[PDB]
């Protein structure tokens, strides 16, 4: 219980430091951009929303809700996992922040010049803007680290510690999934209408529709309402994009786990009956990847039927 106390105390102390840091970042760098009288390099003029992402939304969540929620567990460390599960929906704002991070970094690197560095020097600030902008990303990692530490000294399956850790691990994962989704080209359909993106991954796929039947690489996006097939292609400089190919409705999906001759293969079909004209065979990169997809596909099929 001594190690648990050190962890809980650090969780709360660093939460206070985090809230203070976001506040200072907005009161200095952000304020200067929105109310300052300094020359803003045209490349970043009034583009604060891109530079700072939704930092204000994140600050309000921790300052109005999360620190207070964590403090309720100041003397109940083994049960703090519940906080993360309970407020999981709020943590979706971190997916938004992390998704935007690459753009912010680039807008600064190519159009900011020494604008922020000069603000730092003139105001005698300890933290550079880059040091502040990475804090929300680092905060999710810190939560993962603290929850993992609690797992080493808590009863298996209690206090939602593992469930809370999973919420924290899913955040960077969903941000990465969204980055790949942003590479999909040619899907002329509302993305929001597909429901939430659950998984995205590359597979070797055998299609009954191609002129020549063979395993071809395809990058799949499993949404709550549909499974989208796309093909990764690269341009001259090696930049990848995914060309939209087709889409199956999850409510109509059927899955076959075992395919003779390759433990990494599984099959999908649509409608009541599988036929040589509708059966798709997929080869995953590993048995673990195959099992994860089978699990999630079975889940969307169950939800939609």
């Amino acid at each position: 219980a001594r190690r648990k106390e050190f962890i809980m105390a650090e969780l709360i102390q660093t939460e206070k430091a985090y809230v203070r840091d976001l506040r200072e970042c907005m009161d200095t760098y952000l304020w200067e951009m929105t109310s300052g009288v300094e020359e803003i390099p045209p490349g970043i003029v009034n583009k604060e929303l891109i530079i700072f992402g939704n930092m204000q939304e994140i600050y309000e969540f921790h300052n109005n809700i999360f620190l207070k929620e964590l403090e309720k567990y100041e003397q109940l460390p083994e049960d703090v996992g519940h906080c993360f599960v309970t407020w999981a929906d709020k943590f979706q704002m971190y997916v938004t922040y992390c998704k935007n991070k690459p753009d912010s970094t680039q807008l600064i690197l190519e159009h900011a010049g020494s604008y922020f560095d000069e603000i730092q020097q003139r105001h005698g600030l300890a933290n550079s803007i880059s040091s502040y902008l990475i804090k929300p990303v680092q905060r999710i990692t810190k939560y993962q680290l603290l929850l993992k530490e609690l797992l080493t000294c808590c009863e298996e399956g209690k206090g939602e510690i593992k469930d809370g850790l999973e919420v924290m691990l899913s955040v960077p994962k969903r941000a990465n999934d969204a980055m790949h989704l942003s590479m999909l080209e040619g899907f002329d359909e509302n993305i929001e209408s597909q429901g939430e993106l659950i998984l995205q991954e590359s597979f070797q796929v055998w299609d009954p529709k191609t002129l020549i039947r063979k395993g071809r690489e395809r990058h799949l996006f499993l949404f709550e309402m549909s499974l989208v097939f796309s093909k990764e292609v690269k341009d001259s400089s090696g930049r990848s994009k995914y060309l939209y190919k087709s889409k199956l409705f999850t409510s109509e999906l059927g899955v076959t786990e075992h395919v003779e001759g390759d433990p990494c293969k599984f099959a999908l079909w649509v409608g009541r009956t599988p036929t040589s004209d509708n059966k798709i065979v997929l080869k995953a990169s590993s048995i673990e990847n195959k099992q994860d997809w089978i699990k999630h596909i079975r889940e969307v099929i169950q939800e939609r039927t």
